[PDB]
């Protein structure tokens, strides 16, 4: 499949202008291109978690900002998620496993990747632990 130019524009605006806090990508009904499905400027991580579908897959980009120790400000890292819940259809899980690289090879500046199979692998403390260390 191909990456819709709009998906690349939405990424450049998050990356270079912090225009969005997170973006959700998915396949078009035709299942031929990867488009944006939802964008948001909500800083609450909970708000992002609430949009993750329990029975379907998606891809997402999150602008993860965390406190950098030493009485120094913050750091921000772009995290790429593959949301693929055990409760999702096998054909969906697979088509999304397939199309992942199309969208992933195209994004430049992603610091860390997360493969969410459930809400524990995508929890705040869990993302923060991966992002903090040698990511």
């Amino acid at each position: 499949v191909a990456v819709a130019d709009e998906s690349l524009t939405a990424f450049n605006d998050l990356k270079l202008g912090k225009k969005y806090k997170f973006i959700l990508f998915g396949l078009n009904d035709a299942k031929t291109e990867i488009v944006v499905k939802e964008t948001s400027t909500d800083p609450s991580y909970d708000a992002f978690l609430e949009k993750l579908p329990e029975n379907d897959c998606l891809y997402a980009i999150y602008d993860f900002e965390y406190e950098i120790n030493g009485n120094e400000g913050k750091r921000s890292k772009i995290v790429f998620f593959t949301w693929s819940p055990d409760t999702a259809p096998v054909r969906s899980k697979m088509v999304y496993a397939s199309s992942k690289d199309a969208l992933r090879r195209a994004l430049n500046g992603v610091s860390t990747d997360v493969q969410g199979t459930d809400f524990s692998e995508v929890s705040y403390d869990s993302v923060l632990e991966r992002v903090s260390r040698g990511a």
